[PDB]
RNA sequence: GGUGCCUAAUAUUUAGGCACC
């Protein structure tokens, strides 16, 4: 198992559960726009959360789509970041749980969920490679080692 | 077979399409 392999095996695993990582720049700006919509306790359907993040993301990142942002929203939902108000005959509304209404706390949950998908897929990826994959630098290895230890 | 993307749904997930290998 070389790195170019583990990275393509990691991203395919992620997309297999209907989730997505748009690269370290765009994913960071995607999460922030999710926080911009939700940090005040506003309650948005998937559809309105997607339109909000897509429309603001588009001018800097033209590849942003309802599908690609749906997949990022699915990653947060799969990480159990949302309070979901279920009503009859209507779309469920999503709020950010009180504990995940800041970027640091939301991002930790996001990183953790990608690591659980690596483990579900039997992928064994060291922290230097994690730092690279999620942040595009080597400045997050400890962060990553912290999430790996919690999950084991 | 496999990947990638697009469209749709109240999705801890589905369903459909195209492209490429
Ligand atoms: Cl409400
Ligand atoms: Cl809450």
């Amino acid at each position: 198992q070389n790195p170019q392999q583990l990275s393509s095996n990691l991203w395919a695993a992620v997309r297999a559960r209907g989730c997505q990582f748009l690269g370290p720049a765009m994913q960071e700006e995607a999460l922030k726009l999710v926080l911009l919509a939700l940090e005040d306790g506003s309650a948005l359907s998937r559809k309105v959360l997607v339109l909000f993040v897509v429309q603001r993301l588009e001018p800097r990142f033209p590849q942003a789509s309802k599908t690609s942002i749906g997949h990022v929203v699915q990653l947060l939902y799969r990480a159990s970041c949302f309070k979901v108000t279920k009503r009859d005959e209507d779309s469920s509304l999503m709020q950010l749980k009180e504990e995940f209404r800041t970027y640091e706390a939301l991002r930790r949950e996001h990183d953790s969920q990608i690591v659980q998908i690596a483990m579900e897929a039997g992928l064994r990826i060291a922290p230097d490679q994690w730092s690279s994959l999620l942040y595009g630098d080597q400045s997050h290895k400890s962060h990553m080692q912290s999430i790996i230890d919690k999950l084991q």
